[PDB]
């Protein structure tokens, strides 16, 4: 399960990527 998040991924999950949203750059987290 995979979430675009502001700063950092969660203990819990690995960074797999990026997100872009209305302009804003995002990390993108799986679980």
């Amino acid at each position: 399960v995979c979430s675009c998040r502001l700063v950092f991924c969660r203990r819990t999950e690995l960074r797999v990527g990026n997100c872009l949203i209305g302009g804003v750059s995002f990390t993108y987290c799986c679980t």
